[PDB]
């Protein structure tokens, strides 16, 4: 089954997944450059003021921190988006190294981790059924870099140890998202796809300029965690990012001068 090694790893996945070679896979590098500022891009508009998170669950290939997207508590919308999407989870890749880990880049410069807050457009009615459509996903994304903690994350790291191994989950109650945001929504957007497996093209992908600063200690125990099984051979989840894709037919836009 896929996964981040050499035999499994993001050279492979095109086997069992073809789009994998498709036209619009995430992730890209931003060449900031060539972004073209777009004024008629809207600002963002980031609802998380009655998210209700619910558990936090390792699956193997990273954490997700999981939310009641039964009702519109928690959502995203304006910036290039037409309609209302509501938070389903956020999860983050990260490196072995600070010197890598994000999965987006920008002028080729990796971060040491990236955050991934996934949202489905409400008019298909549930995730499933969003992920087989173009506009069916708005994932908002951010780049961490190492320096001083972030004190909204701090809740997240302190309850991985109840999650190290694959297929474990925790209680992870009344957590507030707008903790791990940066001061400036200032965005980049373009249409790409899921970065893992199935590769589905139905992502609208809203990537902050700003990134947020993690200590040192907040990734280190990020790099604790374990892609395994319990009572399975040890191997730390770590790399656990996909490089960047060819860009092909596509622009990146940008909300920002
Ligand atoms: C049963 O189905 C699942 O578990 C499932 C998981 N995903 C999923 C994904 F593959 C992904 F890459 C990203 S990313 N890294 O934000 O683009 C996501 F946000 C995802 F939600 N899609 N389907
Ligand atoms: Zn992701």
């Amino acid at each position: 089954h896929w996964g981040y090694g050499k035999h499994n790893g993001p050279e492979h996945w095109h086997k069992d997944f073809p789009i994998a070679k498709g036209e619009r896979q995430s992730p890209v590098d931003i060449d900031t450059h060539t972004a073209k500022y777009d004024p008629s891009l809207k600002p963002l508009s980031v609802s998380y003021d009655q998210a209700t998170s619910l558990r936090i669950l390792n699956n193997g290939h990273a954490f997700n921190v999981e939310f009641d997207d039964s009702q519109d508590k928690a959502v995203l919308k304006g910036g290039p988006l037409d309609g209302t999407y509501r938070l389903i989870q956020f999860h983050f890749h990260w490196g072995s190294l600070d010197g890598q880990g994000s999965e987006h880049t920008v002028d080729k410069k990796k971060y040491a981790a990236e955050l991934h807050l996934v949202h489905w457009n409400t008019k298909y009615g549930d995730f499933g059924k969003a992920v087989q459509q173009p506009d069916g996903l708005a994932v908002l994304g951010i780049f961490l870099k190492v320096g001083s903690a972030k004190p909204g994350l701090q809740k997240v790291v302190d309850v991985l140890d109840s999650i190290k191994t694959k297929g474990k989950s925790a209680d992870f109650t009344n957590f507030d998202p707008r903790g791990l945001l940066p001061e400036s929504l200032d965005y980049w957007t373009y249409p790409g796809s899921l970065t893992t497996p199935p590769l589905l093209e139905c992502v609208t992908w809203i990537v902050l300029k700003e990134p947020i600063s993690v200590s040192s200690e907040q990734v280190l125990k990020f790099r604790k965690l374990n892609f395994n099984g319990e009572g399975e051979p040890e191997e730390l989840m770590v790399d656990n990012w996909r490089p960047a894709q060819p860009l092909k037919n596509r622009q990146i836009k940008a909300s920002f001068k």
